């Protein structure tokens, strides 16, 4: 399998919010999903992860409505574009913070993630 | 290479709580350690994974004050040896729900966990 692309494993059904959106949404949801990080856009463009522990870091509640996702909050990690080879690129998502890694074309517009789980899943079944 | 077990791979650094304590104080541990489940014990013995978003299943925001972790709240998946060879076993790995599976000896006394991260971390270094 060693032409296998990260687009094989693709998932968009995963959460993903926007830049300037609902901070308490993105936390309620990131929590309610099973998630730590998730995915930010502007737009179609990948920009960064946000991860649930730097929402609630500070605080004792939940975001408030008036909180707004703003680009200090995000982790700006590497994406892999749906056409680069997995088995290239194996040694930096296992080093991925986020056990998702995002994937965004030439242009930087997002195309879903790839999971750990996902990728573990493809390997056990051919190591 | 093809002999090598879970202990190799084995973390205690990692949340864990205990029977009896308080939900909200659990949920505020998993969240803030970027962590969505964790073993739950009863003494040294594993019993059972705790997600986050069980936790907050319901609940508008945290757990109530009075919530005392219990057993039903546990979904009580399986446990590998510490001995037990992690090329046997990647299949159901992959499958867990959680993103950590949980060691345990003969006597179910709690040993630690093993991540899918640490697990591709070590097959990228291989393949």
């Amino acid at each position: 399998n060693a032409s296998v692309t990260f687009s094989y494993l693709a998932e968009t059904d995963y959460p993903v919010f926007t830049l300037g959106g609902s901070t308490a949404d993105a936390a309620r949801r990131l929590a309610a999903s099973g998630c730590a990080c998730a995915p930010v856009l502007d737009g179609e463009r990948y920009l960064g992860m946000v991860h649930l522990s730097r929402l609630l870091e500070g605080r004792k509640g939940w975001p408030t409505v008036k909180e707004k996702l703003g680009e200090e909050l995000l982790e700006t990690v590497r994406s892999y574009r749906p056409g680069e080879q997995l088995f290239d690129n194996l040694i930096s998502v296992a080093a991925a913070k986020c056990s998702v890694v995002p994937l965004a074309d030439e242009d930087g517009r997002y195309e879903g993630v790839v999971s750990r789980k996902r990728i573990l899943g493809f390997l056990a079944e051919r190591i």
